[PDB]
């Protein structure tokens, strides 16, 4: 006879969206920071930069 | 669930008149200045010159 159930343990999904817009300028080769990890999760997703400046 | 709004960066349209009388007479073939640009912007508009000489 069972005793107990091995059952599961449901996690429940993030699925965030963040959009911000910058001035961006010259920085000498420098990567001005946008958005760093803190947890210990495995984050997936799509990055999209548009630049939407004077052509040329 | 969406973080921040893109939204938008909306833009402010200038539409400016000038107007002005001059005293022509014959320079050479030199172009006596009139307006001049230093902004880094995008200028459109219509230009209109009246010559009120007297005929011939």
């Amino acid at each position: 006879a069972q005793i107990g159930n091995c059952c599961t343990e449901q996690l429940c999904c993030v699925n965030d969206a963040v959009c911000c817009t910058i001035i961006l300028d010259d920085t000498g080769g420098t990567a001005l920071p946008i958005w760093d990890d803190a947890t210990t999760f495995v984050i997936n997703g799509t990055i999209m930069v548009e630049n939407n400046g004077t052509v040329g």
